[PDB]
C-alpha cells in the first residue's frame, strides 16, 4: 500500500438555527431518501479526496490568508433543488447565497491546485445537502426558505468513515477577521 492520505474538505458550519428549520423540512422525505444528520449539514467549498498528512499546514495557511481580508460572511436560505439536473435526483438539496462566498469557494480552489493538491469538485453551487438516495422515490413538494446566519470562519474538516455513514472532525478553523467597510 502507498502513504496514507486524508480525506478532506473546506466548508462552512451550519448554526443550529437554521438546521432545525431544515431538519423540520426533511420530515417530508420518503422512500429511497435518506436525510443527512443535522451535525452533517455543511456548505462544501472544496473537496479533496487524498491529501498527504504533511500537506495538511500550506491548507492551514491557505485558509488563514484567504479568511484575514474577508468580514464574517452573511448566508441566505433559498429555495430547493436536485442534483443532477435532470433524470433520477440522487441529492436535494437548499441553495444558499452570501456576498464573498463564490468569491471565496473559487480563490481556495485555486490555491489548492496552486499547491499541486487534488480536488474532486463540479462546478460552484453553494447548496446545503438535504438528503441522498438511490433508487425511486416520491418527489418532494418545492420550498423555499427566509432564514440567515452570519458565518464566523471556514472551517477544514476531515472525514472519516464508519458504519452509520461519514463522520466529520475539525481539522482548523480560519476566522474572517476582514470587514466590509474598511
Amino acid at each position: 500500500h502507498q502513504p496514507s492520505t486524508y480525506r478532506l474538505f473546506y466548508a462552512l458550519r451550519v448554526p443550529a438555527d437554521i438546521t432545525a428549520p431544515l431538519a423540520e423540512a426533511q420530515a417530508k422525505l420518503r422512500g429511497n431518501w435518506r436525510a443527512v444528520r443535522p451535525d452533517q449539514m455543511h456548505v462544501t467549498l472544496s473537496y479533496l479526496p487524498a491529501v498527504p498528512p504533511e500537506r495538511v499546514e500550506d491548507l492551514k495557511r491557505l485558509g488563514t490568508r484567504l479568511t484575514q481580508d474577508l468580514p464574517p460572511l452573511h448566508v441566505n436560505l433559498r429555495g430547493t433543488g436536485y442534483f443532477p439536473n435532470e433524470g433520477s435526483p440522487r441529492v436535494w438539496f437548499v441553495k444558499t447565497e452570501a456576498e464573498g462566498l463564490t468569491e471565496l469557494a473559487e480563490n481556495l480552489r485555486a490555491g489548492i491546485r496552486e499547491l499541486g493538491i487534488g480536488t474532486d469538485d463540479l462546478a460552484f453551487k453553494a447548496h446545503i445537502t438535504l438528503a441522498r438516495k438511490k433508487g425511486p422515490a416520491p418527489r418532494l413538494p418545492p420550498l423555499i426558505f427566509d432564514q440567515s446566519w452570519t458565518a464566523p470562519g471556514l472551517t477544514l474538516y476531515r472525514s472519516i468513515l464508519r458504519k452509520t455513514g461519514p463522520i466529520y472532525e475539525v481539522q482548523s478553523t480560519f476566522r474572517f477577521r476582514g470587514s466590509a467597510s474598511q
